[PDB]
């Protein structure tokens, strides 16, 4: 498939071209969707989700299609995101194989796939594509824009770029951008993707593909969104319990490997190496003739309220990166909530510790309303 | 070449018979050593080091081998381990590629290279054939036995299995057993190397080989040998100077520039079996069980011992050496317990001589 796209998916059309930052423009090109929460008269308590880099916009679930969202304990009534009070819209974000376009879609210029044809993708064209989203479906200033991992990336590009569509903002686990261990990280996972035999310099198409080399990426990648003594205290040095050479002996492994599995079957190996290259060549303060960097540009922007949460142990997006978020919004008069989050989850924590990044959310939130 | 082995390395020849713990056995082997500083006539000045999992015997330069060692700063005339006061014996590890007996070496049944044939390896081989070494040198006891990283896995199993060998014992970022986080980047490094097709099961030619597999192993493991904070300050995002989905930045010309020269000089096979010995060792095994690692720790005889470890080191967490240091006092050692607040992490004792050189110069001073 290359796409795996969630059964109640939405699309907005991106009306004819659509111009990408690094050059080029999509033609013929969607933006997959999913709403949930009713949207009031006003149209005024939409909220905007940008997701990290692997989801789809199956962030909870709905009676159409009631199986468990990516974010399941974070969106829905009564939740942390209450759907009885917003409605939120979450999307997959452009460059992605789960039903917006990228890579593994097909290019109306050839009938097939656009594979390494398709244009160079930027941070800001998942935002601008967001945008469009947005007021595609007649809201013209969201309640809030959240954003989480890449797509607190996502968001600050939304909020430079569309001053005028976000009343507030909610960043969790983001930066302006990427730090030298976690370019250095990505850069392995690609890596173990380019170096599988099966890529076929990303003509892999129907066959097999690299499959190996994207279990591998996961499982570095698993590896460094936890914190190594998590690790420890959940597994410790537990042999598989389910009893050639070289092979995986330890309970930790038989983790990975099988979670590593489920991601490998269900994205494309192109894609990925798309928005991997976005996130590292991302940086908020380089361009617009404004100056003063990144905490110029976060000054700049027009948000009248922001949360902005982050790991204690997170060692892609480090804690520092979040408080320059929050330090960079509020010099600009946004009032500004700060909340470092004490948990060993590590860069997960945002989807795996909702127990403790909930409350704070629903807190500003019920503010917002 | 199948084997890096430095110019002025010496050899011990292993029993014929050497008995592996996991089965099987060795003929004809052999273990290579460096040595630096000279025994007195009493014997009694001699000091073991037991190396991490990359490097060869040569820990320091000498007249017949100029070229820098490994731990060039901390062995040498009036260094933290002085060569003016004691003989400092360094040993390759078993299964390693450095002159030691290891996947490349020859194997005398076949007259070819081991390669996978070669008998799974364990830590307590690596003790006992370094034990071995040192008493066929003439030596009934160490003044000192030093291990480091992977070598404090060895060290302990050597206190262990050989109690009467060693008087005192400095353990820098070592561990009784590998936690699930370092158990994993080797697992992840292993497959770097086995999922490279140039691997061949093992029978790879001269010549290149798994070389990008080796590589990305070597990267997965400088980025977890020091603090992630250690890496972000360090080269920021600065892009590469020399002029598709290729490496961009500076750090990533700086993973792959060291990487190689890590490959160039390494056997896969025998960077898989240490490997795999790493994560295999658990000191609670030994001794009759009793008591786990805790029990073997306290039935030690050493007399004094230094325990050091990095507050950033991921790999072999501080913890752990706390651990190895509470063991040993309780046993009656007289322990001295130094956390070290540096950013190099698990790179630390070869990096930051600074702040692991002046504790192991006052150690020694003592046991001298």
């Amino acid at each position: 498939m290359r796409e795996f796209i969630p059964p109640a998916s939405r699309f907005i059309e991106l009306p004819d071209g659509f111009a990408m930052r690094r050059g080029g423009a999509l033609y013929g090109a969607r933006i997959a969707y999913e709403t949930f929460g009713s949207l009031n008269a006003a149209r005024d308590n939409a909220v905007l989700v940008l997701t990290g880099l692997s989801p789809d916009a199956h962030a909870a679930s709905r009676p159409d299609d009631p199986t468990p969202g990516w974010w399941e304990a974070m969106v829905g009534p009564g939740k942390p995101v209450d759907t009885d009070l917003w409605h939120v819209i979450c999307v997959n974000s452009l460059g992605s194989c789960k039903g917006s376009t990228g890579p593994a879609s097909t290019d109306p210029r050839t009938g097939e796939p656009y594979r390494l044809s398709f244009p160079e993708l930027s941070i800001e064209d998942i935002a601008d594509a967001a945008a469009h989203t947005v007021r595609a479906l007649g809201i013209s200033r969201l309640a809030c824009v959240v954003g989480a991992s890449m797509g607190g990336m996502s968001a600050l590009a939304l909020l430079a770029r569309h001053p005028e569509l976000a009343r507030t903002h909610i960043s969790l686990s983001g930066a302006v951008h990427a730090l030298p261990f976690s370019i250095a990280v990505r850069s392995l996972q690609r890596e173990a993707i380019r170096s599988d035999p099966g890529w076929l310099q990303g003509h892999y198409d129907e066959g097999e593909g690299p499959r190996r080399g994207m279990l591998t990426a996961r499982k570095l990648g698993m590896m460094t969104y936890r914190s190594a003594q998590e690790w420890d205290c959940r597994f410790g040095r537990t042999r598989i319990g389910e009893r050639g050479r070289f092979g995986p002996e330890f309970e930790v492994e038989s983790y990975l490997d099988f979670h590593a599995q489920r991601f490998a079957d269900r994205f494309d190996p192109n894609s990925y190496l798309y928005l991997s290259h976005a996130m590292d060549q991302f940086d908020l303060g380089d361009g617009g003739g404004g100056g003063g960097g990144a905490p110029g540009a976060l000054s700049r922007m027009r948000v009248e309220r922001a949360l902005v949460m982050g790991a204690r142990t997170d060692i892609l997006f480090p804690l520092s990166q979040q408080q320059e978020i929050a330090d960079g919004l509020s010099a600009g008069g946004a009032d500004v909530s700060f909340l470092p989050v004490d948990t060993p989850a590590g860069h997960d924590a945002f989807l795996v510790d909702i127990e403790r990044f909930g409350p704070p959310v629903a807190k500003f939130l019920a503010i917002v309303a």
